[PDB]
């Protein structure tokens, strides 16, 4: 239709995605101010209201964008489905889920990343970067579940605080990969009692830096390449063969060309 | 044999894979159940005897690939050796070795490795990661021998809880190399005794931490090239050329090319 | 004119370059001398005046190339505006900023970065890095924002010193994104109120430490090519196509001159 | 001569190699030995004399060399300079420098490096990456002096057993840079007396982090292809051209190939 042509213009407008974003930046200062409990009930009175006209804003927003497209052409980008659950889920009337309250309305500040494109891409690229970690992620999952257990039987008697079940267990163990008193905390009392304990954390402590420094480079450089590849695809509309694709195939490559060279040359040098 | 045909395609088979994955699953999640104890008399025979069906599963699943492959045929396979191993270590009577028990049953978890393709790939690309390390490890392994001796003799007499003697020592080292309280814990109190004791622990962490750099950062780009090399030789069937070598003589490769091409163009101008 | 010709070869002369270079390592020296409280009057009064004679070397070496390059000319080098701030704001009679005072002195240390080429060479990579991580810098920005809200809600009225205020929490967040006694100094004792405390910190360390890695192998990696593409620009004086147009465009064309080849074997077969 | 022709093939043969690597090994394993006081004054008097046995096994092994190679020949490699100052070090007769004495014979154990050539690479690689990360290195130094200045004068007489003087200073900078006790020991405790304080400590670690992940990471990409291409100059005996160059000339390479396939197309396409 004719309403659902200019308001698409209008979504897609510089100024609308600046005046979200004001709008974002506005409800995150608000949120800010209010875990200041020194207040006067006026002011507390007054940003929750802002809070109020900032989320008003988020459902004509969300509205204008559903009727613009459609359901199916709205909920067809996962950018726009986290931007209508995030809206969506502060007027939800006692949601039944395990967990406490929905007092963290600040994750509305989290649409700045779906809001901002340069920020959008990045966030795009890291969450592109996570099914290829699946393996390594999953192999440091597998190295914690045996420590843990390892770990509970080992010293869960002697040292109940940290290794007194596998919960207990799985905390200090993720404590001792990120060289947390690894030592002075844990390690040297745990050896007073356990004096060969140093061949269960030294391998352990190893093993999983050196697995969650793979994940995370893993992570980066992936991220990285995906960003770039996908920039290339944006400019000029062609598909970009990922770097590794043409990393692999740069040796078969050269030396076809190299073969299809010397056949030009001897059809030349016999004329 | 007609037998040993069927077997190898059901041992092959996705759901024979998912059937072993489901028990190593489930033996990790007894032995983790059997880490409480404050579980019933009845509660822990009842989760042991599942203990012993699912170790049954495997001495059944080995036999049925030993059989379908042949003593020489599965013994040829690394992974199949270390399946063999795990699964008969649980029935060896009183071991001799230098160790304490066998209660290490969780280390039968460590099959998910195995039994999982996505998983073997990273763990193989890892293992053989480190052969091409072995050098910058020595290295590391002579640094904190030297330094161990240096630090027994130094500071051992008046430190001896930390530097006492060569195990001591290499131990309160490896911690410094993790950057674990080595000032506020190990230095500052050491420096009250030994003024310049700085000389020592901070060319120390400078050359070790740069070296355990070196060697993870070493393991991991080559794991990750030696994977990505790996998956293109087994979908195409044809051996990948490394990266390595592509990149050395990419320079050799252009010249030639670049030559090729003036001397195929030295006949064209004059014909 | 003549006068403003020589000036500018003497001042583009590598003498010149050491002779300022000395000058700066000089007040350096004089500066950390007088951080030692202990000295005579006498001895204060001598650096104090050796730090007057360094600060109008540089008012005559700021003034020769003002003149020799022209106002314009010289304000055209973000390197020399540098150089002009430091010397001129030593002259600034109680100049109107929120700070506290001007003792930093020091500072016309930084000089040896803007005077030194090959110093000049990497800090200048790394400022060219920056923009390309503005998004990167600011999700983490984000995330701290999210998180010290939640944390200030969450743990101030409990934990006052660490949580207390968006400050203390920003402060606390960074020292915990360091893991610096995150767990023995912060998380478990704020697990003995909250006990699922945890789901929290263990989360945001996951999330800032990737990020913040993401961010410095970002720079690292973009400032490495940047200086590298740029000393290659210096040398032959043609532009630098950069590495990631090389490595993109790599592919479309070694099919391009394979497709060349394909048509020029065409016509070479059918003559 | 010929009895200069012989040794040189003695000391160039795998078995030498292995016997002195063997020697090595035996006076390290004595050393590491004698730390330990409460040994027997017969058994301290016997590893001694182990140690003046391999002592005296490496002065004949030097003289071999020496004789067989020349003063000048030997004296031309680095190597075989540094190998004749560990052995000929041990019999200095009160050596005129400024230490205590050298009892650090253990530095003999260094030797396995210069011994094993897989080692002697390895350290030949990060030896040269070393002149290319000198800038970074003096960034690095000049940013540790400045803050060092700014923290005696901003701290020194409220914390001088932290910041007293400016060794007391670098030493705990050093320690800030490491992240190790920075805010439970050091910031919190300062920010008691200077609440602004972490304006000071939280950019110096932001930019000491950075600064240092630079230089490691320039060392060990470097150190990595330096070892790369003087592996493959070993191996064919010609000169390899540095990747940077041929990644930096990998787009002009290819587009005059290019060209010179559109002007062999041109005479082609009209013959
Ligand atoms: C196209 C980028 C990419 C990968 C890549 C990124 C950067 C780069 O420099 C090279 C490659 C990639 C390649 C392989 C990979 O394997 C994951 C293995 N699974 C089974 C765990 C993951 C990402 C990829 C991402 C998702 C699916 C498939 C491929
Ligand atoms: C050596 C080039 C390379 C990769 C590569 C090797 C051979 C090849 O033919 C093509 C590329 C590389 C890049 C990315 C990569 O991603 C997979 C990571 N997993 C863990 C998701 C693997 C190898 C690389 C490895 C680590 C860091 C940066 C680059
Ligand atoms: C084929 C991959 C590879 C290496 C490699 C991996 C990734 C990459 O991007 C480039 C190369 C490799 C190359 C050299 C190397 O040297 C080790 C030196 N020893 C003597 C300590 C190790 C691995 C390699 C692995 C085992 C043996 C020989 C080579
Ligand atoms: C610069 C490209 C490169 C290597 C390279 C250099 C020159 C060349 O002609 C080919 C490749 C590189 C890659 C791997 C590598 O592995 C050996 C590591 N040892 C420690 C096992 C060495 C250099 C590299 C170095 C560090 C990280 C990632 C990539
Ligand atoms: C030319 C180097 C470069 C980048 C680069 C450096 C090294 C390398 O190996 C590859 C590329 C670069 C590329 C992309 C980039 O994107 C930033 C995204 N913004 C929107 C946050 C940043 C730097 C760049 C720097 C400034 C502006 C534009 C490009
Ligand atoms: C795999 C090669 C690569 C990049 C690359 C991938 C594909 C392509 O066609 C060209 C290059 C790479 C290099 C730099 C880069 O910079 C942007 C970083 N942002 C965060 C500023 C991105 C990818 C790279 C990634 C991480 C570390 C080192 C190298
Ligand atoms: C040939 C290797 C190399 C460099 C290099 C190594 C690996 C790689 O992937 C690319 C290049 C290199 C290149 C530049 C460089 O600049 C140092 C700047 N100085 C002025 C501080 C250093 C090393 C180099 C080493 C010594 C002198 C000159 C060049
Ligand atoms: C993007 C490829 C690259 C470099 C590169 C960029 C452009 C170009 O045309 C050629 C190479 C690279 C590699 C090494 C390097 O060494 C200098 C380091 N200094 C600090 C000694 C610089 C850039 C690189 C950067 C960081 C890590 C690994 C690889
Ligand atoms: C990686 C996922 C790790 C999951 C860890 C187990 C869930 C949380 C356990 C926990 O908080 N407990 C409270 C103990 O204080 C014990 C539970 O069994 C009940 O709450
Ligand atoms: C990838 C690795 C992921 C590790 C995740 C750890 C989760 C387990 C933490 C948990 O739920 N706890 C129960 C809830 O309290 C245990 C910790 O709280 C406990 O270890 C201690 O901190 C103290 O409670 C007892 O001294
Ligand atoms: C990198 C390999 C490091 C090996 C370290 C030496 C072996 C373990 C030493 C040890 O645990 N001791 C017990 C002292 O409590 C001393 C021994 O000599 C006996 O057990
Ligand atoms: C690559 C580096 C590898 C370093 C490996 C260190 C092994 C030595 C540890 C060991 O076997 N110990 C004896 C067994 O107790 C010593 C430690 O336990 C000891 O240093 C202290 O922790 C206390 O026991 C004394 O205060
Ligand atoms: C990343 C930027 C982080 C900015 C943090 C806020 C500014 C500094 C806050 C501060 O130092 N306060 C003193 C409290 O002692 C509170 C202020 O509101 C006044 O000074
Ligand atoms: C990218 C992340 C950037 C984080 C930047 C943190 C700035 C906030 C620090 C600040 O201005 N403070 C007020 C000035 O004191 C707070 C800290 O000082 C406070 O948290 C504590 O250290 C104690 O003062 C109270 O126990
Ligand atoms: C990066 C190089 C850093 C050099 C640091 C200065 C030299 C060592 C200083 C020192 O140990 N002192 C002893 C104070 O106890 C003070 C001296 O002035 C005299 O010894
Ligand atoms: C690249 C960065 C390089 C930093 C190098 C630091 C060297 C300075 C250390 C030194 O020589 N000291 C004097 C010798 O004692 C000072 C330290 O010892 C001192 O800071 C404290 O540890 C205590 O002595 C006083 O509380
Ligand atoms: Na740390
Ligand atoms: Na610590
Ligand atoms: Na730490």
């Amino acid at each position: 239709s004719h309403m659902s042509r200019k308001i698409r213009d209008l979504i897609e407008s510089k100024r609308f995605q600046n005046v979200i974003t004001a709008i974002i930046v506005l409800n995150g200062a608000v949120l800010g101010l209010l875990t200041d409990t020194t207040l006067s009930a006026s002011s507390q009175n007054l940003l929750e209201r802002v809070d109020q006209l900032c989320l008003t804003i988020f459902i004509v927003e969300i509205s204008l964008k559903i009727y613009a497209y459609g359901v199916r052409g709205f909920f067809r980008s996962g950018w726009n489905l986290f931007d209508f659950v995030i809206v969506a889920i502060a007027l939800m009337p006692a949601q039944g889920s395990l967990s406490v309250l929905r007092t963290f309305r600040i994750f509305r500040v989290m649409r700045l990343v779906s809001v901002i494109p340069t920020m959008r891409r990045v966030v795009q690229g890291m969450l592109l970067a996570l099914p290829g970690v699946g393996s390594v992620a999953a192999l440091l999952t597998v190295v914690f579940y045996i420590a843990a257990v390892m770990a509970t039987n080992l010293y869960g008697a002697t040292f109940p605080e940290w290794f007194g079940d596998l919960s207990k267990s799985l905390y200090t163990l993720f404590q001792v990969m990120t060289l947390e008193s690894w030592s002075m905390g844990i390690v040297r009392p745990v050896m007073n009692v356990h004096p060969n304990a140093w061949v269960f954390f030294i391998p352990f402590i190893m093993l999983t830096t050196l697995t969650v420094l793979n994940l995370f480079i893993g992570i980066i450089v992936d991220a990285m390449a995906i960003t770039k590849e996908q920039e290339e695809e944006a400019k000029t509309g062609h598909h970009q063969e990922p770097i590794s694709q043409t990393l692999l195939h740069l040796g078969d490559r050269l030396d076809r060309i190299e073969k299809q060279l010397a056949q030009n040359n001897e059809l030349l040098q016999r004329q």
